[PDB]
């Protein structure tokens, strides 16, 4: 009865947490909160103490949705053909190894970063001592990013280290203002807090410019000019086809794709690239962002600029299964970078979908299915040793390793990952975030 | 019959029915009581445009005067789409009036040069559109605006030099749907996304915290927008969105159109060179355009002119005199004599030429004194001679 009241508060609290992360209105959030407050006040009177969460007593891929009915997840090979991108083959990976002299990142080795556009052109430029730069971004939809968001940022940090190039990181607080029910100050504050998470991945302050759109649009001699250029060469019909917008949407949403396109061109950042328009751009992202840059690549030559190159990642799946991606707006979907060791353990054991059989004795006989097991999927992203991953795959598949064992292994990887990130995030002072976010000349001459 | 920012058209030779237009647009007619209130507030004789019903319609001008009489601040906002260096005397109508408003009320002024607009609509580069904004700014400065109280700005330049302007553009963009701009401006889904979002950029200068070096974080300062009535749809949209984003509605003063040379059925516009008397025209070119091309309301043949009489309601040369002939009594005498048949078109047109020649010549002389340093200073974000 009192335990049943506790669980109802935990369920409703998680629902309230998910609503704040998604595109719900403040009035919808307030209504959910009023239920939560009502249950907690009933618990306080019944239990004689406050509630604390610790103590019981056809595949669709676009920027906003990843959905499939398959338990195995998105058919990434079919997605390449549909989007018209190029498969990252062994020959391209070997070329990156030759050019950098570094072991290919595990995401490349395991086909996590699996698709590209014009990556050979980036390597042509690099091998001929011509400059290029990295561009990625974050829509600061709430405070606290999740482990899924580490996939593009870890890879971008690796690319920056091995190629030694400047990086621009777009914080689209204007996007989030347009799509969510937020004030401008709330959207900007989420961008600053999310920048601290991004900085905690270990990007070099001498080589990295992280910018708020709301701030940078008002202080740049090139950025708005490029936005206007891009806006002339994209129609509403085109963005309706690409992004699924309708005439009931606000004009800000309709025009926003040009703002995400604009950082692809070097003269958007005149203080970094000495007013030059010919610096190759490379854009690491998960493949859901590709519609923005398919559009950007079509526009590029019409305004006299080179097309940006792409590197596309797979999706870090939701805890409930590979049917959806990990998303802050879905209940019990995410492992956040603010989660404690307890909460990481709890989420993996309670919520991570198992491909193992229902009983232990059945598991010994028939074995597990790694193609649907979420815990094994997470190990493909974060277990560093390739031989250990394969050993775990074989043993789980044969039945020699149980679900409990597989989850213990994962928890021992995710706990230090998130803890070390938190340790680095605490070192990020207000002075450091400001410096990362101040328009300035980076340590590169052009 | 049809009036929007891109076209003014009517089958009538008398021109636009301005009284019916007030009713359709939902604006307010300027009456003598309002003109008297402006006189008492300023302590100056009302401008000939007000006296003769050229500036004829308004929105919330009583609220502007309420604020002004109670010693509250207001500011002026107008603009120019720099399509080319080729401006004409019809463009002087809003800027001459705005300059008078600045003097008599003693208020700050912002002038928007929409080079981004003309890039989006016309076959121009960014630098070409910007260059026209600079050249047009010299023509605007030549009307005599006070450098200590006037901020002229390129959208392309100023968007990147403002902690306030883009933030307001985004606020407006969030609260205006595509269905609304389709309904207001007649845009279609084949239009570029820049055209669809542009009305937010023309809306943004209506709100004072767009200009932080002039007004800081103040969101309460009354705005007043002089224009010809073709711009009204932009500010119908602005007035509707304002309360939805916690800002006051901008007030308006609407002018009539300086008609085309060939007739009042169309307004004077640079897009058709034959309709326009340009500000770059010489004395000789002003004679030729008035004599040969300015439509006559008089009868063909001299005998019929004295028998039947002239028609001031369709005569373009008389219409131009109502805008620029300074004496009211002489205008009425010319109206009487032309209507009765005493004055012929030739005599009417000759009197018009004697007003337009020194009008344009003096403007050309004042424009020549506008240096590169003055236009630069006008266009630099800075604090004006006002405290808030
Ligand atoms: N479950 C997941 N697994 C793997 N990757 C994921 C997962 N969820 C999100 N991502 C990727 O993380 C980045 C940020 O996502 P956003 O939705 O904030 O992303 C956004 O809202 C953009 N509008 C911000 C942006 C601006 N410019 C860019 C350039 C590249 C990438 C992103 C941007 C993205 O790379 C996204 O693909
Ligand atoms: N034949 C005529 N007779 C009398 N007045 C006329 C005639 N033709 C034009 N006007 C007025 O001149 C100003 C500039 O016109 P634009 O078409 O450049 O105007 C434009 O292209 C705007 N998008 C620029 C703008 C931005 N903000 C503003 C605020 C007020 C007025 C104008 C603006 C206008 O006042 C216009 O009403
Ligand atoms: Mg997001
Ligand atoms: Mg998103
Ligand atoms: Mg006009």
């Amino acid at each position: 009865s009192l335990l049943e009241l506790f669980n109802s508060i935990a369920t409703q609290g998680e629902l309230v947490r998910s609503l704040k992360a998604g595109n719900a209105s403040k009035d919808e959030i307030d209504s959910a909160v009023k239920m939560l407050v009502s249950l907690k006040m009933s618990y306080k009177a019944a239990a004689g103490e406050d509630y604390k969460a610790d103590c019981p007593p056809e595949d669709f891929v676009d920027p906003w949705t990843v959905q499939t009915s398959s338990a195995k997840g998105i058919d990434y090979d079919k997605l390449i053909v549909r989007f018209g991108s190029s498969k990252i083959d062994k020959e391209l990976i070997n070329r990156i190894e030759r050019a950098t002299g570094q072991r290919p990142h595990r995401f490349l080795r395991r086909g996590i970063f699996f698709s590209h556009r014009d990556m050979n052109q980036v390597l042509d430029a690099y091998e001929n001592k011509k400059p290029f730069y990295l561009y990625t971004g974050r829509g600061p939809s709430s405070e606290a990013m999740h482990v899924g968001h580490l996939i593009p940022f870890i890879f971008t940090k690796w690319l920056q280290d091995v190629f030694n190039v400047p990086l621009v990181i777009q914080m689209t607080d204007d996007e989030k203002y347009l799509w969510k029910d937020l004030t401008l100050d709330q959207a900007y504050s989420y961008a600053v807090e999310n920048a601290k998470d991004i900085i905690a991945c270990g990007f070099d302050i001498n080589k990295t410019f992280i910018f708020s759109d709301l701030d940078y649009m008002g202080m740049s001699s090139g950025f708005y000019k490029n936005v206007v250029k891009i806006q002339k060469h994209v129609t509403f019909n085109q963005v309706k086809g690409i992004f699924g917008f309708t005439d009931s949407d606000c004009i800000g949403k309709i025009s926003f794709p040009a703002i995400q396109a604009a950082p692809s061109f070097s003269n958007s950042f005149p203080q970094i690239f000495r007013d030059r328009t010919d610096i190759q751009c490379l854009i690491p992202c998960a493949i859901d962002q590709d519609p923005y840059f398919r559009m950007t690549r079509d526009v590029a030559p019409r305004i006299g600029y080179p097309k940006p190159a792409l590197l596309h990642s797979t999706f870090f799946p939701a805890l409930q299964g590979a049917q959806t991606k990990m998303s802050a707006s879905d209940p019990n979907s995410s492992i956040f970078l603010t989660d404690t060791a307890k909460q990481i353990k709890t989420k993996v054991n309670k919520h991570a979908f198992s491909g193992g059989r229902d009983t232990i004795e059945e598991h010994r006989q028939f074995g597990g299915n790694c193609d649907v097991d979420v815990s094994f999927m997470y190990l493909t992203f974060f277990l560093e040793d390739d031989d250990k991953l394969e050993q775990i795959r074989k043993d789980y598949t044969s039945g020699a390793m149980l679900t409990g064992e597989l989850k213990k292994a994962l928890i021992e990887v995710l706990q230090p990952l998130i803890a070390e990130h938190q340790a680095r995030r605490k070192e990020v002072t207000d002075e450091i975030v400001k410096e990362f976010m101040t328009p300035r000349k980076l340590s590169f001459d052009f």
